[PDB]
């Protein structure tokens, strides 16, 4: 489950397809009109989530939009290439924008000194907190949610089998990390975003959360229990909950450590 290994791709509910890799969570969210991808994970893994699309029966060529939680290597590493594949049109928070077009995170990233560069992709555009992106059937909303990043973005839609719809999150990341040198404690904007963040999240309709390091949300133990269980296994309405909790505790962790 590196960050860039094959994995095969499964339905999680109605049109909510996982094509990510086996550590990083992508989704196709599918429709007769062309289709939205969400994150494109590393450079190499770019061509796991490719032939996965493929693998679910879509063609690269429908897919429209591609969506970025954030601007790191794990998650936007592949979308350079996806948005060469597809010629869709990839967009992100605002603040994330020109890290998405130069694959280089700024100074203001907790991590800067640490990170690694990635593709620079094509076609990024801007999204706002609450905006809804359309395609056909398919809407997506967006949720702003900085702290991990400044333009890091949570995204939401309604999948539905025979009219039995559940609300699904793709939660991105929000946890507080850091290069060495970086003190959370002398940075107030990051910390007063992970904060809000973390009630954000805590208060969405969330039926299936899927969160961008898939782990975070235990996808590998519910694709296990949906063996036997179905689908169902991917829902837990207090998911998004337990993810913002999770973010919580670790920036609380830090604040106490930095003292
Ligand atoms: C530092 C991490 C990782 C990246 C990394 O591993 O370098 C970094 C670029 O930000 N990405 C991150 C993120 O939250 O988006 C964070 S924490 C994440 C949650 N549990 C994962 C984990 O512990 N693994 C060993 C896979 C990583
Ligand atoms: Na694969
Ligand atoms: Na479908
Ligand atoms: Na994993
Ligand atoms: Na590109
Ligand atoms: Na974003
Ligand atoms: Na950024
Ligand atoms: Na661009
Ligand atoms: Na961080
Ligand atoms: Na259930
Ligand atoms: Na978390
Ligand atoms: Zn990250
Ligand atoms: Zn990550």
């Amino acid at each position: 489950r590196d960050w860039s290994s094959p994995q095969q791709p499964f339905t999680i509910y109605g049109n909510t397809h996982y094509v990510g890799t086996g550590g990083i969570s992508a989704v196709l969210l599918s429709s007769p009109q062309g289709h939205i991808l969400v994150d494109g994970t590393t450079e190499k893994g770019a061509q796991v989530v490719a032939a996965n699309i493929r693998a679910m029966g879509f063609k690269l060529s429908d897919v429209k939009y591609i969506l970025s939680t954030h601007s790191h290597e794990d998650h936007a590493g592949g979308i350079s290439a996806m948005q060469k594949l597809t010629g869709a049109t990839v967009l992100a928070g605002a603040a994330n924008v020109d890290t998405l077009r130069t694959g280089v995170s700024p100074k203001s990233d907790p991590q800067f000194g640490s990170l690694s560069n990635f593709p620079g992709s094509a076609k990024v555009r801007a999204v706002a907190d609450g905006e809804l992106v359309k395609l056909g059937p398919l809407a997506v909303k967006a949720h702003a949610t900085p702290g991990h990043t400044e333009g890091g973005i949570t995204w939401t839609w309604q999948s539905c089998e025979q009219g039995k719809c559940k609300d699904v999150v793709f939660a991105d990341s929000l946890t507080a990390v850091s290069a060495d040198s970086y003190r959370f404690s002398d940075h107030p904007e990051v910390v007063a975003s992970l904060r809000g963040s973390f009630e954000a999240v805590e208060k969405l309709s969330c039926d299936i959360a899927i969160a961008a390091h898939p782990e975070v949300n235990d996808m590998w133990t519910r694709q296990q229990r949906a063996a036997k269980e179905g689908n169902s296994a991917y829902v837990d309405n207090g998911a998004c909950r337990a993810i913002a909790a999770a973010g919580r505790k670790r920036l609380e962790t830090r604040l106490a450590s930095e003292k």
